[PDB]
């Protein structure tokens, strides 16, 4: 059922250039006291936790790079405009505002777990961003490897 | 400053296997609890602060129940209902769902917004349940985490 307050329902889609995305279900976002509360209901994704972010462009276009599609990178890179000009936690003020807590996707592809942004305080800040998902998790750092080691985008979605 | 609390995964006949810890610190939006756990089942964990500084069992109905005297859930604001993490009306130990992967381990940090002082959760303990956490009393009481899987006292 819809929430209770204000919210914003983003269709998720799993992506695929060559073969075609997919719709994996959605993530409401609401209004807590304490920040924006991301809660999905996902199905068919691949078990583990996964890069959770809020990208620059409202898009989850495919684009060129480097001579092969790759999925996604219409989205742009990292919510970041506080110009912290870095990775890292949720709850970390020098990091791009866009970086969520993880996504747990359980044994059997679903997921359902809420998380908070609590440096989101507003539902209309978000609008005209987009929302992935990584193949990889996130460790908050750019260390060893940029960006939590997120690595590729495997599902996406534009926050109207 | 931080805290450091050992975990062990709990079982009253054979006994208890160290699984790790999980570190306490504060941030600029509250409690973050950072695990280093392993050899627990994957999925995700009720995880909440309970009343009493103990992981010790507790006889009861005849039976040697784990974790039991670690007591209920943490109130001292008197909510007397269980809840969201982002919920000020839920007890103030409910914390969010602990996620353990597939290869037993357990890294990723949690943050609890309304918890705004590390001394707050001296005293107590931090209880990882066997189910998961729908956070609400509703409609299974306490959110549906079942038995108390692994438990380590917070000082
Ligand atoms: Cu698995
Ligand atoms: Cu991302
Ligand atoms: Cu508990
Ligand atoms: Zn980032
Ligand atoms: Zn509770």
């Amino acid at each position: 059922t819809i929430p209770k307050g204000a919210s914003i329902e983003v269709k998720v889609q799993q992506l695929d250039p060559v073969n075609g995305n997919k719709d994996v279900g959605t993530v409401t976002i609401t209004e807590s006291n304490y920040g924006l509360v991301f809660t999905p209901d996902l199905q068919g994704l691949s078990e583990g936790l996964h890069g959770f972010h809020i990208h620059e462009n409202p898009s989850c276009e495919p684009k060129e790079e480097e001579g092969e599609l790759t999925a996604g990178l219409g989205a742009g890179g990292h919510w970041d405009p506080k110009g912290a000009k870095q990775h890292g936690y949720p709850w970390q003020d020098d990091a791009h505002l866009g970086d969520l807590p993880a996504l747990t996707v359980l044994h059997d592809g679903t997921a359902t777990n809420p998380v908070l942004a609590p440096r989101l305080k507003h539902l209309d800040d978000v609008r005209g961003h987009s929302i992935m998902i990584h193949t990889g998790g996130d460790n908050h750092s750019d260390h060893p490897a940029p960006l939590g080691g997120g690595g590729p985008r495997m599902a996406c979605g534009v926050i109207k």
